[PDB]
């Protein structure tokens, strides 16, 4: 129902991540920690970096213990490497329990930490079978779980300001909501619609059917979840197959054909630029993902905006975006800025993702996001990607 403790719990922004509050080690050591559903490690800044101005000190922890146990975690970007233990861990704007949790602690990266992010370390909220080294390194909320009577569940609710928040300002704002163990009503409007998760690995999902202003993708729907589709609030853009991307650009741009742009704006590269209040929201199109039901033969759609996949940036007092739509190799990515729209609901208890229209989406006086359904679709098992 309610759960004030953990409202507007987050601060951050899609570029450089969302992050929550935790303590770590006796004393409690605090330290801001992004929320990754894309990943399992619960990885900490353990050594000084450039980009950090605080860190965990294991030697200063009384109930930290040593796992003897080197990790290495190389990712497309880059890489992080540490060494694993365990400590207390808990979260001040959470649920008001102390759980005995992995932690590596991060002794060298690239392309990791984030200059001005304000963090210092990840939560992966993702499934076991991910974790590094192996899945016998259990993620932070398996032991949250195994070890409190916290349900089997947590929801996200990612705030996109809409405009560009310098250095004090991103600081200062609330950006968003981590609900553990629960669904707090006052986040979203409209009804929840839940998706399977396929798979307990990534929170790996099927999209059955694509639309850009109504207008059907007409893909093979293999095509949309080559080689999977994951909701992934560590990932900034909505990433699609190379050839999805490609349709996809060719429809965005057709939609949007009274304004040219140039090639670089269409890589995701080079910002556009409009006169103060003046961005043409309305001709750019909007963009439905229609997800797998909970119903056999029924789907249901999520759509999104411009002012979701036009990612605010400072230039001047023009108003600037970068296209934050790219192609991927790995499959599908919902990243922050589809989360954005969107209040998200991890049942792991059901092995389901809902979602409903985000009570803090960036909107204009005609369109709104929008989750709504049923739908009759067929063959959607088919639409899932194997081997
Ligand atoms: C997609 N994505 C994600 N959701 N989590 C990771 C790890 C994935 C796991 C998946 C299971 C197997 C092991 C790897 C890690 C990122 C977390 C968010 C900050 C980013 N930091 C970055 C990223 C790019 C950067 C580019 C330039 C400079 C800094 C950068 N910092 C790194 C990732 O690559």
């Amino acid at each position: 129902g309610s759960f004030v403790e953990m409202v507007d719990n987050l601060r951050g922004k899609s570029g450089q991540g969302y992050y929550v509050e935790m303590t770590v080690g006796s004393p409690p050591q605090t330290l801001n920690i992004l929320v990754d559903t894309g990943s399992s490690n619960f990885a900490v800044g353990a050594a000084p970096h450039p980009f950090l101005h605080r860190y965990y000190q294991r030697q200063l922890s009384s109930t930290y213990r040593d796992l003897r146990k080197g990790v290495y975690v190389p990712y497309t970007q880059g890489k992080w490497e540490g060494e694993l233990g365990t400590d207390l861990v808990s979260i001040p704007h959470g649920p008001n329990v102390t759980v005995r949790a992995n932690i590596a602690a991060i002794t060298e990266s690239d392309k990791f930490f984030i200059n001005g992010s304000n963090w210092e370390g990840i939560l992966g909220l993702a499934y076991a079978e991910i974790a590094r080294p192996d899945d016998s390194l259990e993620p932070f909320f398996d032991s949250l779980v195994k070890q409190t009577h916290v349900p089997n569940l947590f929801s996200l609710q990612l705030c996109g300001a809409g405009f560009p928040l310098n250095q004090s300002e991103v600081l200062a704002s609330v950006g968003g909501s981590m609900i553990i163990g629960g669904i707090d009503h006052s986040l979203y409007t409209g009804s929840l619609w839940y998706t399977p998760i396929r798979r307990e690995w990534y929170y790996e999902v099927i999209i059955v059917r694509v639309e850009i202003n109504g207008q059907d993708l007409k893909m093979d729907c293999k095509e949309y979840n080559y080689d999977k589709s994951i909701v992934d609030s560590g990932t900034t853009n909505l990433r699609l197959p190379k050839k999805v991307f490609e349709a996809a650009v060719k429809s965005i741009k057709a939609a949007s054909s009274t304004e040219k742009f140039p090639d670089g704006f269409w890589l995701g590269e080079q910002l556009v630029c409009w006169q103060a209040g003046t961005t043409p929201w309305n001709i750019f199109p909007v963009i439905s993902l229609y997800l797998m039901g909970e119903v056999t033969n029924q789907s249901f759609r999520i759509t999104i905006l411009p002012q979701q996949y036009l990612r605010p940036v400072e230039d001047s007092q023009d108003d600037c975006y970068k296209f934050a739509i790219s192609q991927s190799s790995t499959g599908t990515v919902m990243g922050a800025v589809i989360m954005e729209g969107f209040y998200v609901v991890f049942d792991r208890a059901r092995k389901r993702i809902g979602f409903a229209v985000s009570a803090c989406h960036v909107h204009d006086e005609f369109r709104t996001a929008a989750v709504e359904g049923p739908f009759v679709t067929l063959d959607m098992e088919d639409c899932g990607y194997n081997i």
